[PDB]
């Protein structure tokens, strides 16, 4: 939406909730901008994209308790202008569309249609006026063209210089602009590249302790956890995500397999935060000290990994806050506090917090906890169920944190209805968990991929193949082939993707039939794993996960969300989609089977202009999985055998600069 | 759009260009409002629609040159979306705001009913409920609190939970809470505008006629130049046909310099009348009447004659000049003067100069304003504006703004046959109605897309569907015979809440100037065209009775006033089209089945979208045909046949839609 002046500017994009929230982008991302710009008559109109960097000041998005002048090109959609900008630093960037009348282009159209004396002299006065705004060293071309128009003779000779590409190119750089109408200014918050493009590996530090001589698991420490990091870095992951590392409640502790009663020696859930040993600003005594955690962070950094900590705003009954601050809880008429819930899920080991009784106290206390972890080198937080806490609290918290350190990122674990999922992303959550795991059919995956592309300005997905809470029925019944299928889908549809430890060992047993919970869930017991022995035996997905991360690093098309395009493949068990990088022209096409058992074949009909080609063009592709090279065209035979490869991940011909910016247009 | 507080409100509709322009409505129209409203957890959320009337102050919708009712909103079937509505009862600026709030009593009533478990388990919930009723009672007048206070004591009394929760769940307590709800964390949304015009802005039937062609003929068979007196005598038959707006081409003196001759000839012959759009001569300009029409007093008698017949007058507003118009002599600053001293003609329009609004904006703006106010002072409350897309957009916003602030009942129809961004852009800037691409939409797929687009744009533009204009004799009408004239009139009158006919359409005038042209042969724009409508009617060679019946059907069915309720229904024949509309106010429902083939019979099964008609797929019902009188028993799948020699359409009166279903069918998302 825009402004109405002598020139009209309308339906400007990207604009979120009418300008209530900034759009999202990352450093080095090409941001497309569209605007409808119009005026009266057959007269030429043009637009300028005005871009400015505002520094690292981050806005408060909820109620608590030198600029660049860039050209805009007219599109094939009449009256729509398109531009783009590539932010080169973290912070708040703004853009504005300025509309203007282009008198010289109007003259050029009228004279060419006519090919006259009056029109020719009018042209001369326009070029003379244009020259007053051109540098002294470049004026001549315009002045000489004006003199020719004025001179007597044939109209074709007279208008020759004025209609030339030399004059046209000079004016494209220094235009004679009339009735300059200033559009509304819209914000884009620009984060570091990891906000969009990152590979996550989730692991429990307590499970890194191995076993004793009797095969009994030994509780890991920050020292053993640090030794488990080189293989994760070798697989190409750059974020190590840890469940909560604080002391675990001793009161109402859960036992093995989500049992309401713990037996002696039972470790309990890391999400039951707090005991007499400390709360959210303490480390679990069996893991080590805060100094041992600092050494774990330094080890992760030396391996090129960064740590993401779980931020769980809840308390075990023995957490220090449960005695020191009863106002932070909902006390029932009988004096008791009800255990936390997320229907149908029950959390008997914890109390939910109340943010309404004493907002100032609890806001400052959570801010203190987050600031504490940031000072210990944590710049990423995975936030549990943000949709169960007040939405204005998250906006306040993210705002306070980003104003002190703009590189701190937050991942929203909100498995909720779309309005709240995207609403939380609008309020400042860097990344969001999605419905990925439950999208298994060709139709579901097509709709899912098209939706993440369409929501690119609002939310960044993080596609986890599995989590400690999610072992999908598809992985339970599909064997190793299905493990490979889901990893291809997440790594190529998701610029951010994730794997929870054990996925590479094909762990597929649920607690009971019809459940999505893992049998002997690591949430309630030590789960050491011998990854090196499974690797040695050829029984690991570790080499394949490594290959997927290498393909991602080699192909910048895989950092993109908005460039996803699905191609027609005449088989319900086959899915095909491409992505491109508007920055380099890098293009990737994925052909993946959804059948993990038998072979699948079909004819793949490519949407050639989306690949920057003509229907009868023939071209070479290289499969990044096998190294096999094929010559393809508009219609190609495809065959996938899950025993050899579950997908082709093809390096496609580069899309030229002119074509890639056009294919990036919004409308 | 919205806000984020303790409650979040998002994606509010109707909102035009992010709030830059007000949405459109008319007096008596049900306006639907939607908003996404959400909070944390499983706790209930509710919303209130806050409506205010601001009077007739009209906003300036562009930068000119330097020179409260609390209405309940219902949760919908779409999760997190709330739906409301308001019916403005008077002309002017209305605003609405969505207020979101936590609803603790709805959360309590749900949790308690689910458990209702024994007394020991429910005890805490029953006691929480008692505290909620007391919090609610504080916002209730002292004389009404009793029921809430008694229900709270009963919740605390020992005994069976059913007996304790009884009074708390009673209708009497529930009704009181509906009047004075306990609202927590009230979050106030953004205020959005709705400009409300008189009903004619949406629902009106237009007839275009040239006053000069109402003079008839002399004894030699030569046309006689009509006057305002003969034009008034041509109004009774227009009123009997059921039109309520008579649209006149310009009524001012016509230019003598470069006057166009018959059939768009660049040179006029002595005695040639010229184009009415070549405004102005030494006899006067835009504030003058053509001397052959009569005086300004004869025009006043013409407007009085129109009013007494139930018609209102729409004058053509053409911002351009013949070379001999007073302005071209007195104000050269209002034109683009070329280097040789001449002024180029408008664009091909050789008989006129276009105006320049940029040289002296203050002078020309004030002069156009004086001219428009002059015609309003003579009883003109509607202006049909020529090619507004050729004049600066901020000029229109300023002019409509100045006029409507003084005279809010003045309406403007935009004749902008241009690209969508400018056509809809001018509607957003204030044009009451807009001409459309209607005439060029002839196939089933073009007409389906057309109807769905006009329904999607209802908050921003109101169409006026002319079957023909003096500039457009469509090829479909040139080759389709009388049957096609009847088909296009059904489509325009049933799809368009505003529609129009240009004089001569009822005589089936179908001859173009040359093959491949949309210009009429012997165009009334360049010559006098008297027509003997009475003799054609007596010979049964007129569409006059059919146009009368179409306007009668429109008056009888309020569903035909509507734009947003059009729904197309599947019919198995490429030459048949079917669509319904309903009125959310009364439940009046109409279904049209029309043939696009004027030559032969066409049949098919019509497959109704039964929920869209407030019915179940298995339902059976009666319909009445407004064209023939025939009644039929229908279901979900119905056999239909149209023989254009008998009737080109069925216009069916459908069963009334019940009140709850019709507001639900009006929902935005
Ligand atoms: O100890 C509390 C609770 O922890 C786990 O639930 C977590 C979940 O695993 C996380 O992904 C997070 O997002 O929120 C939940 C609540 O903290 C256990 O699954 C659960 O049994 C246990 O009670
Ligand atoms: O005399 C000027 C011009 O008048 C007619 O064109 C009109 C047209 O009929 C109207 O519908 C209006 O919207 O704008 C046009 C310009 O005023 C004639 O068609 C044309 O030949 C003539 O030059
Ligand atoms: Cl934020
Ligand atoms: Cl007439
Ligand atoms: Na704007
Ligand atoms: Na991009
Ligand atoms: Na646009
Ligand atoms: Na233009
Ligand atoms: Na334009
Ligand atoms: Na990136
Ligand atoms: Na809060
Ligand atoms: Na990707
Ligand atoms: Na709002
Ligand atoms: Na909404
Ligand atoms: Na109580
Ligand atoms: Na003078
Ligand atoms: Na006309
Ligand atoms: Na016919
Ligand atoms: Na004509
Ligand atoms: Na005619
Ligand atoms: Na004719
Ligand atoms: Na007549
Ligand atoms: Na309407």
């Amino acid at each position: 939406g825009s402004v109405a002046g002598r020139i009209v500017i309308d339906d400007v994009q990207p604009v979120v909730s009418n300008g209530r929230y900034p759009a999202k982008a990352v450093v080095g991302e090409v941001v497309p901008v569209a605007a409808t710009v119009w005026r009266e008559g057959h007269d030429a109109v043009a637009a300028t994209l005005v871009v400015r960097y505002h520094g690292t000041t981050y806005p408060d998005l909820a109620d608590p308790p030198k600029p660049q002048r860039l050209p805009m090109s007219p599109g094939h959609t009449p009256d729509v202008f398109h531009g783009h900008f590539t932010p080169d630093r973290v912070g708040l960037w703004t853009y504005r569309v300025d509309g203007w009348g282009d008198p010289i282009a109007s003259w050029r159209h009228n004279v060419t249609a006519k090919l006259l004396n009056n029109d020719l002299l009018v042209g001369a006065r326009l070029l003379e006026r244009a020259a007053t705004g051109v540098p002294r060293e470049l004026r001549e071309a315009l002045l000489e063209a004006a003199a020719a128009l004025r001179a007597p003779g044939d109209p074709f000779t007279r208008a020759g210089a004025a209609l030339s590409a030399e004059v046209s190119d000079l004016l494209a750089e220094y235009p004679l602009r009339e009735f300059v109408t200033r559009g509304e200014q819209y914000g884009v918050w620009v984060d570091r590249p990891e906000a969009r493009f990152s590979s996550w590996y989730e692991m429990f530090p307590r499970s890194t302790g191995g076993w004793d001589a009797e095969g009994r698991p030994v509780h890991g420490t920050f020292a053993t956890a640090a030794e488990a990091l080189p293989r994760i870095a070798r697989m190409g992951f750059d974020v190590v995500y840890l469940p909560p590392i604080h002391p675990i409640g001793k009161v109402h502790r859960k036992g093995r397999n989500n049992s309401v009663t713990a037996a002696p020696g039972d470790v309990g859930s890391p999400w039951a935060i707090g005991s007499d040993e400390g709360g959210h600003d303490a480390v679990h005594p069996q893991l080590g000290t805060i100094e041992d955690f600092d050494e774990f962070v330094a080890s992760a950094r030396d391996l090129g990994l960064e740590v993401a900590l779980d931020l769980a705003l809840q308390c075990a009954p023995d957490h220090p806050w449960a005695r020191e601050h009863p106002e932070w809880f909902t006390v029932l008429p009988d004096g008791s506090i009800a255990y936390a819930e997320n229907p149908p899920k029950k959390y008997q080991d914890i109390y939910p917090l109340n943010f309404d009784n004493d907002p100032a106290g609890i806001y400052q206390e959570v801010l203190r906890v987050v600031r504490f972890w940031i000072s210990h080198g944590v710049n990423i937080f995975r936030v549990d169920n943000p949709h169960t806490k007040p939405p204005n609290f998250w906006a306040w918290l993210i705002g306070q944190i980003k104003n002190e350190n703009p590189d701190v990122l937050f991942l929203s674990e909100a498995f909720t209805r779309p309005a709240r999922l995207y609403g939380l992303a609008k309020l400042g959550f860097t990344q969001s968990y999605t419905y990925f795991t439950w999208r298994t059919s060709k139709w579901e995956l097509t709709e899912f991929g098209q939706e993440i592309a369409a929501k690119a300005d609002i939310a960044r997905p993080n596609l986890f193949v599995n989590t400690p809470d999610i072992l999908h029925e598809s992985l339970q019944h599909g064997g190793p082939g299905m493990f490979a299928i889901r990893a291809v889908l997440a790594a190529t549809m998701g610029p951010a993707w994730g794997v929870y430890s054990g996925y590479e060992l094909f762990e597929n047993q649920p607690v009971r039939p019809g459940s999505e919970e893992y049998l002997n869930s690591e949430k309630y017991e030590l789960r050491p794993r011998d990854f090196e022995s499974a690797l040695a035996r050829g029984e690991s997905l570790e080499p394949f996960l490594t290959r997927l991360n290498e393909i991602r690093r080699l192909h910048p098309a895989l950092r993109e969300l908005r460039t996803i395009r699905f191609h027609h493949v005449d088989n319900d068990a086959l899915l095909a989609y491409s992505k491109f990088d508007p920055g380099t022209g890098d293009t990737v096409l994925v052909v993946v089977t959804l059948n993990p058992f038998g072979a699948e074949e079909a004819t793949l009909w490519l949407d050639m202009p989306e690949l920057g080609m003509e229907p009868y063009d023939r071209f070479w592709v290289r499969d990044e999985i096998t190294g096999e090279e094929y010559q393809w065209g508009q219609a190609n035979y495809v065959r996938l055998d899950p025993a050899k490869a579950v997908a082709h991940v093809l390096n496609m011909p580069l899309i030229p600069a002119d074509k890639r910016l056009q294919l990036l247009r919004r409308e």
